[PDB]
C-alpha cells in the first residue's frame, strides 16, 4: 500500500504545517502536525477541558463506531518549547491521504497548554520518530508509520515540505519526480529515539565549505534550525546589522539586510537554503526587526533540522530495518 498527502503551512510564515488525517467511523477529519521528532498521535477532543478549546476541530470517540477505549492507559507529554499535552487512550481507524492503518493508538487529550489552545489551526499531532519515545503507559505504543510499515510497498516515508507553500507527505513510496539530482544516504542514530544524523559541515552564502561533523535530528516539527553557536555566530555575522537579542531570545537583523544561503553537508552532497527561508519576519507588528530562521542549539542539548532546512530538500525517512535518511535538492 501507499498513502500520499498535502501538508499546508498553517501561517505566512511557515511556522507548522498541517495534514488532514481521517480518524473513525465515521471519518472525522482532523489537520495533524506531522512530527518526526516525537511519537505520540494526540488530539484535541470531546474530552479536552473546555476553556483549553479555542477553535480546534475536536475528535468524538463516541461518535465513531470502529474507537475502542484502551482501558487504563494514560498519556503525558512535553515538548523542547515547554508545551504540553496529556489524556487517555482509544484505538480508532486512522487513515492518511488513503493509507489507513485499523487499530492504531489515538491517544485523547483532557489537557493541553496555553500555547496549544492558542493556536487554532493545528488539532493534534502525529508523531512520525521512533515508538520507543511513545508516551502511553503502561503499554507503549505505536507510531502510524510503525503500524503501517509491514503493508506499506516499501517502507519509508518522505518529507517535501514547501517554502510559503504546500507540499507532500508520502507513505511507502519514493516520488522520482519530486527532486532534482539523486538522494544521499546517510546513517541514522535511534539511540535516543530520533531521526538523528551527522551532518558533514556547512558553509555561509558564496564562503567556503567547512568540514565538521555535526550532530542533530531531522523534526518536521520544529520551526527553525538550530546549530552550535560557533555556526550560527558565522552565519549572522555576515548579515548587516545583525544581533543576538537576549530580550527577544535570539538572533534578529533589519529586514532592509540581505540574507545569505546556508549550506549543510549531507556526506558528499550539498543541501543549499536560500536565504528568504531564513527570514522570520518582525519581531512585533510594525518592527523593523526581524527574527532570524537560524538560532543557536546552545541549552537545547541537541541540534535540530527543524522546517527551515528540511523545506530546501526533498527528505527520505527510510524504515527499514537499519534506518537511514535520504536528502535530495529540489
Amino acid at each position: 500500500s501507499t498513502g500520499s498527502a498535502t501538508t499546508t503551512p498553517i501561517d505566512s510564515l511557515d511556522d507548522a504545517y498541517i495534514t488532514p488525517v481521517q480518524i473513525g467511523t465515521p471519518a472525522q477529519t482532523l489537520n495533524l502536525d506531522f512530527d518526526t521528532g516525537s511519537s505520540d498521535l494526540w488530539v484535541f477532543s470531546s474530552e479536552t477541558t473546555a476553556s483549553e478549546v479555542d477553535g480546534q476541530t475536536i475528535y468524538t470517540p463516541s461518535k465513531s463506531t470502529t474507537a475502542k477505549l484502551l482501558s487504563g492507559a494514560t498519556w503525558s507529554i512535553s515538548y523542547g518549547d515547554g508545551s504540553s499535552s496529556s489524556g487517555d487512550v482509544y484505538t480508532d481507524t486512522v487513515s492518511v491521504g488513503g493509507l489507513t492503518v485499523t487499530g492504531q493508538a489515538v491517544e485523547s487529550a483532557k489537557k493541553v497548554s496555553s500555547s496549544f489552545t492558542e493556536d487554532s489551526t493545528i488539532d493534534g499531532l502525529l508523531g512520525l520518530a521512533f515508538s520507543t519515545l511513545n508516551t502511553v503507559s503502561p503499554t507503549q505504543q505505536k507510531t502510524f508509520f510503525d503500524n503501517a510499515k509491514a503493508s506499506l510497498d516499501s517502507p519509508v516515508f518522505t518529507a517535501d515540505l514547501g517554502y510559503h507553500a504546500p507540499g507532500t507527505y508520502n507513505f511507502g513510496f519514493i516520488d522520482t519526480t519530486a527532486y532534482t539530482g539523486s538522494i544521499t544516504y546517510t546513517a541514522v542514530s535511534t539511540k535516543q529515539g530520533f531521526w538523528e544524523w551527522t551532518s558533514t559541515g556547512y558553509a555561509v552564502g558564496s564562503g567556503t565549505f567547512k568540514s565538521t561533523s555535526i550532530d542533530g535530528i531531522a523534526d518536521t516539527g520544529t520551526t527553525l534550525l538550530y546549530l552550535p553557536a560557533t555556526v550560527v555566530s558565522a552565519y549572522w555575522a555576515q548579515v548587516s546589522g545583525a544581533k543576538s537579542s537576549s530580550s527577544v531570545g535570539g538572533y534578529v537583523f533589519p529586514c532592509s539586510a540581505t540574507l545569505p544561503s546556508f549550506t549543510f553537508g549531507v556526506g558528499s552532497a550539498r543541501i543549499v537554503i536560500p536565504g528568504d527561508y531564513i527570514d522570520f519576519g518582525p519581531i512585533s507588528t510594525g518592527s523593523s526587526s526581524c527574527f532570524g530562521g537560524i538560532q543557536s542549539s546552545a541549552g537545547i542539548g541537541i541540534n535540530i533540522f527543524g522546517d527551515v532546512a528540511l523545506k530546501a530538500a526533498f527528505v527520505v525517512f527510510n524504515g527499514a530495518t537499519t534506518p537511514t535518511l535520504g536528502f535530495a535538492s529540489k
